[PDB]
């Protein structure tokens, strides 16, 4: 006729996604991305990190060098994987402050061991046990030297070794606690006092405790594992009258990106930075709900099973009408656009610049959230198999506090960002609407349903000029004014 | 007259509330709710949590079986409330890691004790002390067995108890430290000794220390309390030559929701999810400022004394003027509405759909904040009476860090939620204004004071349609245009 | 011309600052302020906190009374500064929980020492060492009494010291660990033994461990340092057969604002609340990147080297365009303003009320961020010279968690405040535009670039009336309608 209808609107999808916001908990959007990694590959990836498979060994067993760990001598790792099927198959032993030695070795990142010419004069070296079978013969820990009497004599040892290198030396040693007095006399030829291992900086004094223990692998005795770190310029001094499980040398202490993880997952052929006890995970998402123990460039752990970030706007599912009444399910070329009813027929076109502006802002948001990872290697233990008390309670409290704070941050971030995304895309729809209103000047009226009523004959070329920003309102001003106001 | 005025606006109150926002610290709102629970009932509510009243007992005193704790034997609790007037009136004891045992048992949640038939031979059982009286006779702890010599001999005990059940067993035992050597010879007929309690996984060795102590209840001697946890399939082996305060059995270890709290509040008939040492508190508010220690489904502790969440718009108290100039004290039916001037007279009506939309958004926000609590059962100690050093400093650092972070989160959350509340209620007022503008089309002009001047004769029927919606601008369009655009 | 052009706009600068927002991490603004203190003065200000310069003394050496530390006796501090050049010149010693004793003394805030009439009968007092030279004489720690023996006898000392005052008493004592049995007999006349120090509530029992150790200052023996806290109403019993490095009295324990810091910076004659190991820092900014170790009213430590807070608007660089197309680089009188073209000529003026409203809201934000810092005195150790185990790992984990969470909060806060500031100044431009539209009513049209076309004669008096809100649309309505329509 003499008028045309130009409706502005946006696309819609048949099946949207439900996201959370500040105003609402369940708002439907056209599209959303998962920000919580809730699955793993089931396998640990061996690249870029050097992964040392513990097999039947724990890290401490590999440190001491019991027979099943012979293949772990002088090895390095980025992450040591300890299996729950791992077991000791050697002399029974314990480590006072086990967790500290395990953390120290895990953070050292190597079992590189240099033998030293210790002056073990007057004692018999290389003691053996039936509990440690190396190659069908009795043996002992490969990195320890079980000293016993020589010719029924064990003289008081005072053996020193300067640290003349530029690095710290880690010495692993222990105390043998025999089952009975007959074993103390049989092995050391005398009752024992104390063993003192010292440096200039510090000293450790320990005592044997002769007495029966419940048998593990048919041995009623125990070895207690102790360690010392010797700084450059410092001197190790071992003062012992018996019951000394001597070092054969030193381990290297290194600073680095190494740690230890407990996992039953197989190790595959891969390239994945983030390792969890359930296997490696992608680190594209900013958060994860796989596990709380992590290694490498990992997402933050949260308790939410899902957090969906709106990478799109509110769906608003289902004459012509604009964005105020409904979204358009028939629009697939873009996010925002125009639909019109003209004397030449009905039609539709996408507005690609507003679509790209909204997409660019969403891409900015994703670039701020996606791809930014938390690269962490050595942390505290987060699952415990024994109840010790105050220290474990504090470690659990710290981890629970961290998880509650990061879960709060993730929930607030997702709700604020989703509210921002809806306000952003409604804002972009409004910028296109005000731009069209300003371009049309007095030649059209807002009908209140997201559409403009154009009061002049506006053909397809006219509509196209409006869509791409080249509409000249002066050409049609008299016709539209004469039609709006009955001159 | 030939024209009418329709002013849009919002309600106001004589006395508002001062809240914080992003750009304004002292912004007045019509209504706000307190988000910090800063008061308590002064009593601990005994439901739904099972609460065991310590009376004159500590949890440890109840654990060993102090004469004042006969009412605690084999009992369960969800929260043990330890009293500051509690004291021991039995043999004085020293638990070398008191906090760990107190926490371990508090989280275990029961004093269930099975009297296992320990094979004590060659010794005298059921030793008593004059400092621990039951029914006017000398007694001892009911869960400990003080072993002494029999016929002036104390043979070396070697007593084995395998763990043949499916749960862990907690054995509590100790070492007697007499005040002098005469006491040790009188009780044990041994100059000294060593006590070793072993499992397959770990061992504890303790030595008695003969010497004087300050007399507590006239006793110059001490009992050192130790505990062993025996896993299923593990074995308890006790080896002693003297000074053994023997176990009478085991306590059960359970994973659960139990804990210990220090408080002096009375216990009475009530119902409250969250327990605080100042008495139980309502858990409706998201935050609290009562005490650092909590139990159950509680709000999170912050340093803020008050944080008020706006549950209404900005209060701007003060011809007809609208939301641009002031708020309306005479609007009592709703939050948003209309006032009009026509030839019939002046009037006012509330717009209930905009009011309900704003209320629904606020109620959604309240559902996000109010009623959502965090269940916290066993945590670290958060108040200390003794100066311990590094571990206490770390616990204080962790708790103050948590509180500082949650106080920041509370301040940012309240400022963001109040800024959003103001923006949302101003947005709803602006949406009603734009909606009215759209219905009026060319039949009205914005007066710049929140009011529309309607340029057709408009008397109580057109105003009704405008308030309802679906106002027909076409019928009045020629009259309004003749009044607006004629010279 | 029968019309006039009235354009609205905002100022711009030739060179702006790059800030981060929620949806744009490289957005240029007219002005910004640094919220991360990234540099120190290099000196530790001696005011308002009382600071003791350790020089060659550690806190433990000051506690025990090392001969070089005589100047620290009975002194008080709000912050003790331990130097990396510090070393001992007395008997070698080992504190089995060094960090805990150092924390107790640092938090007590004083070395006020009170001598007590201990009954050290039957033994010789005031033992000396060649490693502790005080006045060119052999000496010992001034707060410890090295008891050896009297006439080749060491009767078992059973010494009681009641606490009859209202404060906790800190007693520092030790155990000598000689390098050989001959030294044990020479000093104490009898071998082995043990030392028990106890109160009503607690007890500590230790044993000497005779044996050679690596020589420090040509001495192969060690003194172990132990301590006990005696509450009011309690009694301290020291029971020793030998090897006792006895107390001479007690140290007072106070609750307060004292702590210890490791630093090599000199002490300056200045005033600053926040002290870091690199020296004092200003405490105006909400965050810092100088050090993790803090004392006083400090900002929070973050991982960011810089965080810039927009204190301005978008710097949109460039007949009259308006705010939608670009900013106005020629504006010096304000942030928001007007430009016009009329029958007399072109001109420009600032709108000071919109400018002040935007500035007042920005100052509100600055008042919430700047000047609000957090006073902390005694915290965990955050740097370590040796690796100890799970406790050090936990302390590092806790501090790193705090830093990551505050760094997250700092980035979220800066991005939200900068996005709000941009929305704020865009909103103020929009309220000024809408306000102008409302005064003009139907006498002007929005031409789409931030300008209004006014369809009536509007001289400089008219433009001024529009600027200050006195414009009356009724008097110009017939001319503007005749020119605007037909
Ligand atoms: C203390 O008791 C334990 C167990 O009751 C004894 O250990 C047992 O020794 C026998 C010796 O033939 C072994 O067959 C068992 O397997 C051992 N069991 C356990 C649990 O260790 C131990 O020998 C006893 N000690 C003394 C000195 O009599
Ligand atoms: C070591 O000295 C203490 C002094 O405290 C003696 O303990 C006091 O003994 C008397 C009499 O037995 C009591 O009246 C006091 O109450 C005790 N003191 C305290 C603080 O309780 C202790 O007897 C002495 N030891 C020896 C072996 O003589
Ligand atoms: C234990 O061995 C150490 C190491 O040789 C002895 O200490 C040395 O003693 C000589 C004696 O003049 C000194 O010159 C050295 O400087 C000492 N070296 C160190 C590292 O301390 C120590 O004397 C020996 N102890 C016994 C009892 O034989
Ligand atoms: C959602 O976005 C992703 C990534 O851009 C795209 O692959 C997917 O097809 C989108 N889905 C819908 C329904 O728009
Ligand atoms: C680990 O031990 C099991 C038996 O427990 C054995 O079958 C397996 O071969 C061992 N694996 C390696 C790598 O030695
Ligand atoms: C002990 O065994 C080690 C194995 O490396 C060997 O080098 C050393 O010579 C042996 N010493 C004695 C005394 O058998
Ligand atoms: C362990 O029991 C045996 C039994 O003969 C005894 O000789 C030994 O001294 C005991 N050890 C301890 C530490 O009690
Ligand atoms: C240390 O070695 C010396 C060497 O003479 C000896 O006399 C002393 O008994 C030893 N001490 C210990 C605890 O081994
Ligand atoms: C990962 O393993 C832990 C082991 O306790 C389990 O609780 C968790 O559900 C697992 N997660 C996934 C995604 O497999
Ligand atoms: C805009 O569209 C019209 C009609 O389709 C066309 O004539 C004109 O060249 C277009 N201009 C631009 C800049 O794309
Ligand atoms: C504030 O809201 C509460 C309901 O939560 C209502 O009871 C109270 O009357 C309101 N007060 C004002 C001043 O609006
Ligand atoms: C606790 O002590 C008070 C002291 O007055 C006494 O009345 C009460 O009976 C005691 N209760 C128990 C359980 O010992
Ligand atoms: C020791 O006392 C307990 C009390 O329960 C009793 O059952 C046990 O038979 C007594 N044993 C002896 C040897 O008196
Ligand atoms: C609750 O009790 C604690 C006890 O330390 C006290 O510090 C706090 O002020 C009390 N709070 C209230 C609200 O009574
Ligand atoms: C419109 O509002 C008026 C208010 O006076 C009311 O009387 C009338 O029933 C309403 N009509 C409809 C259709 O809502
Ligand atoms: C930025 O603001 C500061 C005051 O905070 C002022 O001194 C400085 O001149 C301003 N710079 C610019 C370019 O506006
Ligand atoms: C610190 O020690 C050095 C090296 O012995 C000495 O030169 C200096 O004078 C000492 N300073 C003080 C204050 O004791
Ligand atoms: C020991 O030295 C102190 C000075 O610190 C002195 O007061 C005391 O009288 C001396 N005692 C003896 C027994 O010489
Ligand atoms: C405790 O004091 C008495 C008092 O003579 C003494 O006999 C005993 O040996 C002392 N014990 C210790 C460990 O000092
Ligand atoms: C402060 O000192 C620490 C430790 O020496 C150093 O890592 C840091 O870079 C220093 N910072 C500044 C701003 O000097
Ligand atoms: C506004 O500006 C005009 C400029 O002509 C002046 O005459 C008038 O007095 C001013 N009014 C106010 C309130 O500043």
């Amino acid at each position: 006729n003499s008028t045309a209808t130009l409706c502005l609107g946006h696309h819609a999808v048949p099946n949207g996604t439900i996201v959370k916001t500040i105003t609402n908990d369940q708002i439907e959007v056209t599209n959303a991305t998962e920000l919580v990694q809730s699955s793993s590959t089931g396998e640990i990836c061996d690249s870029p990190h050097q992964i040392l498979d513990g097999k039947n060994c724990t890290l401490i067993d590999a440190l001491l060098g019991d027979p099943q760990c012979d293949g772990f001598q002088n090895k390095k790792w980025d992450l040591f994987v300890e299996r729950s099927k791992a077991y000791s198959n050697c002399f029974p032993y314990d480590v006072p402050d086990y967790a500290s030695l395990r953390s120290l070795v895990a953070s050292s990142g190597t079992l590189e061991f240099n033998n030293e010419s210790f002056n073990w004069t007057g004692v018999t070296q290389n003691g053996t046990s039936s509990a440690c079978i190396r190659r069908s013969k009795n043996s002992f820990f490969s990195r320890l030297n079980w000293l016993t009497h020589l010719n029924f004599k064990y003289p008081a040892l005072n053996v020193t070794m300067p640290n003349n290198e530029q690095f710290d030396k880690l010495y692993i040693w222990g105390v043998h606690h025999p089952g009975t007095d007959k074993d103390q006399i049989f092995l050391y030829a005398q009752a024992s006092g104390r063993i003192t291992v010292s440096t200039k900086r510090s000293q450790q004094t320990v005592s044997p405790n002769i007495g029966s223990r419940p048998r593990v692998r048919n041995i009623p005795s125990r070895i207690s594992i102790y360690w010392t770190i010797v700084k450059p310029g410092d001197i190790l001094l071992i003062n012992s009258t018996g019951n000394l499980i001597a070092p054969r040398g030193y381990f290297k202490i290194r600073s680095g990106k190494s740690s230890i993880m407990r996992s039953d997952a197989p190790i595959g052929k891969c390239n994945s930075e983030c390792i969890t006890p359930n296997g490696s995970i992608p680190n594209d998402k900013p958060f994860q709900n796989v596990n709380r123990i992590t290694y490498g460039a990992c997402p933050r752990y949260v308790k939410q099973n899902t957090l969906k970030l709106a990478t799109g706007m509110r769906n608003v599912p289902e004459a012509i009408a604009g964005f105020i009444e409904n979204g358009w399910e028939g629009m697939v070329d873009g996010w925002y656009g125009f639909r019109h009813q003209n004397s030449e027929g009905r039609g539709q076109a996408a507005d690609l610049k507003s679509t790209q502006a909204a997409i660019d802002q969403i891409n900015g948001k994703l670039n701020r959230l996606i791809g930014k990872t938390n690269e962490k290697f050595h942390q505290i233990e987060k699952e415990f198999s024994e109840v010790e008390g105050r220290i474990q309670d504090l470690e659990k409290y710290v981890e629970d506090t961290k998880i509650d704070l990061w879960s709060y941050n993730a929930e607030l971030l997702v709700a604020l960002e989703n509210q921002h995304t809806i306000d952003l895309t409604d804002s972009e729809m409004n910028k296109l609407f005000e731009k069209t209103k300003k371009q049309l000047r007095e030649n059209a009226e807002d009908m209140g349903n997201g559409c403009f009523k154009i009061y002049h004959k506006c053909d397809n070329a006219c509509i196209g000029s409006i869509r791409n920003g080249t509409y000249d309102h002066d050409v049609y001003r008299d016709e539209a004014l004469n039609n709006r106001f009955q001159i």
